């Protein structure tokens, strides 16, 4: 089984632990308390601290939101060349003056950055996407990562919408906000 990371514990990291293991992938969670986050997870899944779930695959989910990006930061040296997805969302729309993954992407510059899965609930990686709404909107500078990611999607029964360049995560951002 292929290893995807997922940094963070909470709603989000627990949905999607649970669509990549019912999708055929072996999931590590980086977590800053793995003993007490161990709970919160199948025993299939591998919690562990941050340094040591990134040593473990090079694709990891950023599941947490952009006020804490900068407690990751002293990872710097152990994430290069890694593939970041950001699926973050922000409470407003153009709440800062670069988009939540542009804003991941100049604290890792030698990460891969990509924007995707922001528009998903917790609630449609249980159960699944709405028929018509099956989208899920994927933006990189890197295309390699980009095509990685877009890949994942597919294998996560979604619709990657490939957005092209990191250019278009701010708007990708702003789309739950808009109706
Ligand atoms: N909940 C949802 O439905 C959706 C959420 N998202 C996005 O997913 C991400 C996570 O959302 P959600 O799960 O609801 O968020 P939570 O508020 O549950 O936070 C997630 C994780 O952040 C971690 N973390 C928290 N504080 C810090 C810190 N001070 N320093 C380092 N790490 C910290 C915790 O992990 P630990 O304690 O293990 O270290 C925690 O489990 C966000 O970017 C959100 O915008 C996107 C679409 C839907």
């Amino acid at each position: 089984k292929v290893t995807v990371g997922v940094i963070g514990s909470g709603d989000f990291a627990k949905s999607l632990t649970i669509r990549l293991i019912r999708c055929g992938y072996h999931v590590v969670i980086g977590s800053r308390n793995p003993k007490s986050a161990s709970e919160s997870f199948p025993h299939v899944v591998d919690v562990t601290h941050h340094e040591d779930a990134l040593t473990k695959t090079n694709i990891i989910f950023v599941a947490i939101h952009r006020e804490h990006y900068t407690s990751l930061s002293d990872l710097r040296h152990l994430l290069v060349g890694k593939i970041l997805i950001d699926v973050s969302n922000n409470m407003r729309i153009n709440q800062y003056p670069e988009s939540n993954a542009e804003y991941l992407a100049s604290l890792f510059p030698d990460s891969l950055i990509v924007k995707g899965f922001n528009v998903v609930s917790a609630w449609a990686l249980q159960l699944g996407p709405k028929d018509a709404s099956r989208q899920v909107y994927i933006c990189s500078n890197n295309i390699q990562a980009r095509q990685q990611v877009i890949e994942l999607a597919r294998q996560l029964n979604f619709i990657p919408i490939d957005l092209g360049s990191l250019s278009s995560a701010r708007e990708i951002e702003n789309l739950p906000l808009r109706l």
